[PDB]
């Protein structure tokens, strides 16, 4: 269970359908993958080395996403979905596209980063929205911080024009929820891919998006005062069948050497320490 208030009984079962898949490709930062710009720092035609939380090179990712119709299992709400968030995570999240009598729809999951995931604690939510205005699909990001009164097997569900099971239901909070933070996002629903940085230092919260590249930019950062310590990919059920993907590999305090070109982007990155090939790279002088 993810959260502990009972909000469905209809359909739940203990079936194992196995574990999250690793992606037979590793991480690779070398085109800025993985990194994120420097909050109120403009670095133009330069090298830099500086210290960041990042994925490793070379290392794996695991898909974390999980898609129904009806029935859900148990298993799905206990580890090694519910996972550890320790320093934070990088994601990299497959916008799935769907379209029907000529609407394009965007679809992918939910994901929530808490502790306990008890209305005592605040848990965070990032989820998508969609709606269709004049022919023509509308994005948004909502993301909050707030003392959900989480549910025990939260999912969220798709545009109502695939069809639907099952009510969207994670949380179940009738009274007024006290909230540190929360907002929504544009996003653009012809993306490929949206990538997305987590992670806390020093009790504070933050999170980095881009979908119009491969390098994350600041969106957020809020004071919790706690450590989070697990977060969950939240199930997306649907009658339309589909398969979502959300990668995640974990995020640690790195050594990085960043490329910026002339406009201030960057194109290139090295991880320092994940083999001998990077170390010679980043001891070749460059800040
Ligand atoms: C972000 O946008 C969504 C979608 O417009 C808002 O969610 C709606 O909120 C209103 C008022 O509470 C409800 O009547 C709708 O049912 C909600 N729609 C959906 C799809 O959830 C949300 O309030 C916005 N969030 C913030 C922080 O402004
Ligand atoms: C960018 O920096 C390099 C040194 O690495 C220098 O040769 C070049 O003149 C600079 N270009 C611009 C447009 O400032």
């Amino acid at each position: 269970v993810i959260g502990d208030l009972k909000c469905t009984t209809v359909s739940i079962n203990d079936v194992d359908t196995g574990a999250p898949s690793i992606s037979t490709d590793t991480v690779d930062v070398t085109n800025g993958l993985g990194t994120y710009y420097v909050l109120d720092r403009v670095y133009l035609n330069t090298t830099l080395l500086l210290n960041g939380y990042y994925p490793t090179s070379g290392s794996t990712y695991r898909n974390m996403a999980l898609k129904g119709t009806l029935l859900l299992s148990r298993l799905w709400f206990k580890p090694p979905f519910l996972s550890d968030f320790i320093n934070g995570i990088f994601a990299k999240v497959k916008n799935t596209k769907v379209i029907k009598k000529g609407v394009m729809y965007s679809e992918f999951p939910a994901i929530t980063i808490g502790s306990t995931f008890v209305n005592t604690s605040y848990s965070v939510v990032v989820q998508p929205h969609t709606t269709n205005l004049d022919n023509k699909l509308q994005g948004l990001l909502e993301i909050s911080v707030c003392q959900y009164t989480m549910c025990e097997y939260p999912h969220t569900i798709c545009h109502p024009k695939l069809g639907n099971k099952r009510v969207e239901l994670w949380h179940w909070d009738t009274g007024v929820v006290s909230c540190l933070y929360k907002r929504n996002f544009t996003y653009d629903v012809n993306a490929d891919y949206l990538y997305f940085h987590f992670y806390q230092e020093g009790g504070t919260f933050y999170a980095y998006f881009t979908d119009t590249g491969v390098v994350t930019k600041f969106l957020f950062n809020v004071y919790l005062g706690t450590v989070l310590s697990h977060y969950y990919v939240l199930p997306l059920t649907c009658s339309s069948a589909m398969t979502l993907e959300y990668w995640v590999t974990p995020l640690t305090s790195k050594q990085y050497l960043l490329a910026f070109n002339q406009d201030g982007v960057i194109f290139n990155a090295v991880d320092c320490k994940s083999d001998f090939m990077s170390e010679i790279k980043c001891k070749t002088h460059h800040h």
